[PDB]
């Protein structure tokens, strides 16, 4: 089975045990043996899945080939999530922070021990004022019923600090203020699918809910959208 091959590889490669929640192999005919896209979790971080790209050869008992396992990428997402959580955990009780960091083909060969250190990743991304890479995006989903009463100014200031002082490059922030029941349904989907691959029913749950979307550009200490835009977005108008 393809799942067991992927699980066995990840465990042998990284020491921990993993689970392939699901996998996908787009192809028009069953005869095509295109790339296999697997949604995986480590048992130690079971609520935050990551995608890996594999090829499974034709003949029997074939050892699975790795296009890109996605684990170095996941470790970078885990850190992005952690740094945002330092602010989000003071703003609300229930939430889901989804890191969306994509390592390009050029860097996939870099050893995981090297690339997974945030400092090295930022160095790789920040080449010049003309040659830079967006570090990533954070998709934060908050249960609006469980806010901790920090003022809008205090909340915004904390995010500004994470993006300016902690992340260290060009990055985007999305904060959805979902109603309780919406959040709880959302969370169940986010636990088993990666960023962007949540599905149409997820899009239906979050549609119309108030959210704030912005970017802190390369060489900028502030977000493109000021406090006033944040307050308006948080109400929804």
């Amino acid at each position: 089975e393809i799942s067991i091959k992927i699980e066995t590889y990840l465990q042998e490669e990284y020491g921990e045990e993993f689970e392939v929640l699901s996998w996908n192999q787009p192809k028009l005919l069953p005869s095509d043996n295109g790339a296999i896209y697997a949604t995986c979790i480590s048992k130690n971080d079971p609520k935050h899945p990551f995608e890996g790209s594999y090829f499974n050869p034709e003949e029997p008992n074939s050892e699975i080939e790795i296009i890109y396992d996605g684990y170095g990428q996941r470790l970078l997402a885990k850190q992005m999530e952690s740094m945002i959580e330092e602010a989000i955990s003071q703003a609300a009780e229930n939430y889901y922070i989804q890191g969306d960091i994509i390592i390009p083909e050029e860097w996939q060969d870099i050893p995981v021990e090297e690339i997974s250190q945030w400092k090295n990743y930022v160095d790789l991304c920040n080449q010049s004022n003309s040659d830079y890479k967006t570090l990533g995006s954070a998709w934060v989903y908050i249960d609006a019923s469980t806010m901790k009463g920090k003022t809008d100014e205090e909340e915004y200031q904390m995010y500004e600090e994470v993006y300016r002082d902690k992340l260290g490059g060009q990055a985007l922030l999305y904060v959805y203020y979902l109603d309780h029941k919406s959040f709880e349904k959302a969370e169940k989907i986010l636990e088993i699918f990666t960023s962007g691959d949540e599905g149409s029913n997820f899009e239906d749950i979050i549609e119309g809910q108030p959210y704030f979307g912005t970017i802190m550009r390369y060489g900028s200490d502030k977000f493109d959208d000021n406090l006033e835009i944040f307050k308006a977005a948080k109400q929804g108008k």
